[PDB]
Formats: structure tokens, C-alpha cells, sequence
């Protein structure tokens, strides 16, 4: 049994109240309050991000785990927090996103933060059937969670196979969400995917403890197994913390407004 597995066995035996407590413990969280009430007054020029997403992506680019350049393609962009954010990046001159859409899933939200003009979001597109395009930096935040790990291991290997095909950039940029990185199939796939496209797994501190996801980013490295086991330790440790502090709230990002020339 991998340490990630005991982590799932444990998680699933918790209660609603202990569950809801565990997930947001000691993690970093942004204050959505402002954006929430900006949406109501129909304020699409406040510079407010459309989701908790953008903030997650920023934390990553800001540590230099990647450097978004040229045409940007986003897989499963939902509201568009990764797209609106990229449109505020120096070397990015076009953002394109694709999402499921339809009942149950989100629909891209059209706002006017800094650079919106450069982004095009198309909904009603199931990425697992869509043939590949050319992009300088690719992104993907897909991974439908389940109470079963065998199931996560699959939905992941699928995504990974869906990604490797879009991977025909050059010494390019990418950030891809890995739903279940602890099951052997995903570790064998990663190990190999690493040998071809470099990069590495990264646990994003903005994630909730109720998920073992990690981000394979082009500008990172490190023995995969090692990378995923360290995290498991963390998630396992946050369950037995005698003293419980809630989540730490950092300020939510502000993209600005207006358009970017030409
Ligand atoms: N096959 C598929 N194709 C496209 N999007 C998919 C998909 N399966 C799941 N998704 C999408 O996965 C998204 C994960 S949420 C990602 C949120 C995004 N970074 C933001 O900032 O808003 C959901 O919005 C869902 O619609």
C-alpha cells in the first residue's frame, strides 16, 4: 500500500463535520468575498478573478515553475481563472480555452479584466474527443474526483494520454493537474512522461487536504515517487494535528482592467 492509499482509506472513514474540517486545515485560501458581491452588481471591470483558479495558477507562475509565452491553450477552463490570468502575462499574445459546459459543469464567464480582449473561450467541447492544436504553452486542469482510488488512477491515466498527444510544442511551457499521482499506473506513466518532456510534480498549497492532486509543470524536476510520497506524508500528518488552525487567508489577486494593444 502506497502512503497515498492509506490517505484515502482514512479520508473516507471520516464524518461530514470532521471531513469539512480536515480539508481546509492549514492550507492557504484567498478571500472571494469581494468578487462574489461584484458579480451581483454586475461589476465586470473591478479586476476581480472569476474563480479561486487564477490565484492557484499565479502561485505557480510566480515561483517560476513555468513562463507562459505566445499562444496559450487551456483544457477544461471552466469559468476561466487560468485564462483571464494568462491574458495579464507579458509574453502571452493569445489565450484560448475549451470546456465541457452543459448541466452540472461551469460555463465560461465573460468579464472585462486586463486583457480579456485577447482571450477566446469555447464551451460545449469535451476535450477527450477534440483533436490537438498548436500552442506555445499548454494548460489542463481536468480530473473528476471519486471515492475510489482505482477509479482515480484511471480517469488520470486517461487525461495523461489526452495530454501527451497535445504535447508537440518544442522546449515549451505547460502545467497539468494530476488527479491521482500515487497509484502505480500514474507513477509509471509520469516516470516515463518525465523522461520525454521533463518537468515535475508539484503539490499546490492552495489545494484542499481532501485531494492528493499535484501539478506537473515544465519548469520543475525531482524523483517522481519521492515527490508524491512527501505530499502523502503531509496530507497524512494534517489529520493528526492536535492543535487545529483553520485555513490561512491571503489576498485574492486583482487582474486590473482594460485591453492590451493591437
Ligand atoms: N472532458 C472535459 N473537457 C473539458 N473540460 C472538462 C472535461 N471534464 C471536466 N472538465 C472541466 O474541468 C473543470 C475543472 S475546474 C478548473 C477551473 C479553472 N482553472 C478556473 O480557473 O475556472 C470543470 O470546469 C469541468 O467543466
Amino acid at each position: 500500500r502506497t502512503l497515498g492509499e492509506v490517505w484515502k482509506e482514512r479520508l473516507n472513514q471520516m464524518t461530514k463535520e470532521e471531513f469539512t474540517r480536515y480539508r481546509k486545515e492549514a492550507i492557504i485560501e484567498v478571500d472571494r468575498s469581494a468578487a462574489k458581491h461584484a458579480r451581483k452588481e454586475g461589476n465586470v471591470t473591478g479586476g476581480h478573478p472569476v474563480s479561486r483558479g487564477t490565484a492557484k495558477l499565479r502561485w505557480l507562475v510566480e515561483r517560476r515553475f513555468l513562463e507562459p509565452v505566445g499562444k496559450v491553450i487551456d483544457l477544461g477552463c471552466g469559468r476561466g481563472g487560468w485564462c483571464y490570468y494568462m491574458a495579464t502575462q507579458k509574453r502571452v499574445q493569445e489565450v484560448r480555452g475549451y470546456t465541457k459546459g452543459g448541466p452540472g459543469h461551469e460555463e465560461p464567464q465573460l468579464v472585462q479584466s486586463y486583457g480579456w480582449n485577447i482571450v477566446t473561450m469555447k464551451s460545449g467541447v469535451d476535450v477527450f474527443y477534440r483533436p490537438s492544436e498548436c500552442c506555445d504553452t499548454l494548460l489542463c486542469d481536468i480530473g473528476e474526483s471519486s471515492s475510489s482510488a482505482e477509479v482515480e488512477e484511471h480517469r488520470t491515466i486517461r487525461v495523461l494520454e489526452m495530454v501527451e498527444d497535445w504535447l508537440h510544442r518544442g522546449p515549451r511551457e505547460f502545467c497539468v493537474k494530476v488527479l491521482c499521482p500515487y497509484m502505480p499506473k500514474v507513477i509509471e506513466k509520469m516516470e516515463l512522461l518525465q523522461r520525454r518532456y521533463g518537468g515535475g510534480l508539484v503539490r499546490n498549497p492552495l489545494s484542499r487536504n481532501s485531494t492528493h492532486e499535484m501539478y506537473w509543470v515544465s519548469r520543475a524536476s525531482g524523483n517522481v515517487v519521492h515527490s508524491v510520497n512527501m505530499t502523502s506524508q503531509v496530507l497524512l500528518g494534517r489529520m493528526e494535528k492536535r492543535t487545529w488552525k483553520g485555513p490561512q487567508y491571503e489576498e485574492d489577486v486583482n487582474l486590473g482592467s482594460g485591453t492590451r494593444a493591437v
